[PDB]
């Protein structure tokens, strides 16, 4: 009867909140419960670039800009997609302290795909 060892993963994804998941097929993070509005997720972490050369693959985030590229040297938000339109919006990322958060701005349900995009102040500074 064995007992295999626990896969370990990458920091990105290991770091993620036991309440939240990412879904293989779907692609992006998602709610396993009710997550009621004005939860705040963060800080946003990762390595900081220029604007100059910064990708595709994601939101970009000043604070210099985070380069969310890399699993092993990025947090779990680096999955969190950037939303399209206002309707499937439900967080939106400011800088608070030193650091970048994700606020819901929904009662976000069971199955519903969390989505980021500018809080107006913030949108102002980027």
């Amino acid at each position: 009867h064995p007992i295999p060892n626990r896969p370990v993963l990458t920091r990105a994804r290991a770091s993620l909140p036991l309440v939240l998941y990412i879904d293989r097929f779907l692609g992006g993070v998602f709610s396993k419960r009710r997550i009621p509005k004005r939860t705040q997720f963060g800080p946003v972490e990762g390595p900081l670039v220029r604007g100059s050369e910064l990708k595709d693959c994601y939101i970009h985030l000043k604070v210099l800009w985070f380069e969310l590229s890399d699993e092993t040297l990025c947090n779990w938000m680096m999955f969190v997609r950037p939303a399209q339109n206002h309707l499937e919006q439900n967080l939106v990322a400011y800088q608070y302290g030193h650091h970048v958060y994700y606020t819901t701005i929904k009662n976000v349900e069971p199955k519903q795909e969390l989505k980021v995009w500018y809080a107006a102040s913030y949108a102002e500074f980027v």
